[PDB]
């Protein structure tokens, strides 16, 4: 989190963050490039982890923004990447301060040409999203018509059943909010999860349905 943070406690964040994001992105075995270590809460300007996504496959970008906030108290910054025929979501502790492409932050309709940056922080996906509660923010990245462009599409998402996802906040009220009127939020749910991972996983595989 700093450049005076140690070895042992950087490598423990750096596994922590690489396989947070191959289980909240549903990454196949080969689609995460991992930059070293010994990189991390250094020079800003590289990723940690860069995903390789797949067309027409939704990606839980807030709920992953989010989940590397609780893990590291600082500000993420993703930033896709058209490499020429995919694109891939470069994850950051920080933003970086220097870029090797012209950048811009992304809306709910984006088109991505080689040699563009275009960010993604939770402040973008707080302005964009609707303000129903629950709601988490998708991605969906799209083959253009157009050679070496692709469109990316953030979707609201939402449980497939009021019910078992009210169950399930149940469950997650009876280990405790602190939101407005002490509602759940979801640094609540990170701290929750942390010590009931299998409720974690319950609540993933529920958010499944693009809202109206």
């Amino acid at each position: 989190g700093s450049h005076m943070a140690s070895m042992e406690m950087n490598k423990v964040l750096h596994q922590d963050l690489v396989q947070a994001t191959r289980r909240i992105l549903k990454l196949g075995p080969s689609e995460l490039r991992v930059t070293d270590a010994g990189l991390i809460c250094k020079n800003p300007n590289y990723s940690v982890c860069d995903a390789m996504l797949k067309t027409d496959t939704v990606y839980c970008v807030e709920y992953l923004l989010s989940y590397w906030e609780s893990r590291t108290d600082h500000v993420p910054c993703f930033i896709f990447k058209n490499t020429g025929c995919a694109v891939s979501l470069c994850c950051f502790v920080r933003a970086p301060v220097k870029l090797v492409s012209p950048a811009r932050h992304v809306g709910e309709f984006n088109v991505l040409k080689v040699n563009e940056s275009l960010i993604v922080t939770l402040k973008d996906i707080e302005e964009i999203k609707p303000s129903a509660y629950g709601v988490l923010t998708k991605c969906v990245v799209r083959k253009s018509n157009s050679a070496s462009v692709f469109n990316i599409e953030l979707i609201a998402f939402g449980p497939e059943n009021e019910g078992e996802y009210e169950n399930l906040l149940r469950e997650l009220y009876a280990k405790k909010g602190s939101g407005s009127g002490g509602s759940l939020t979801l640094h609540d749910l990170h701290d929750i999860f942390r010590e009931h991972p299998e409720l974690e996983l319950k609540y993933l595989n529920m958010m499944k349905m693009a809202i109206t």
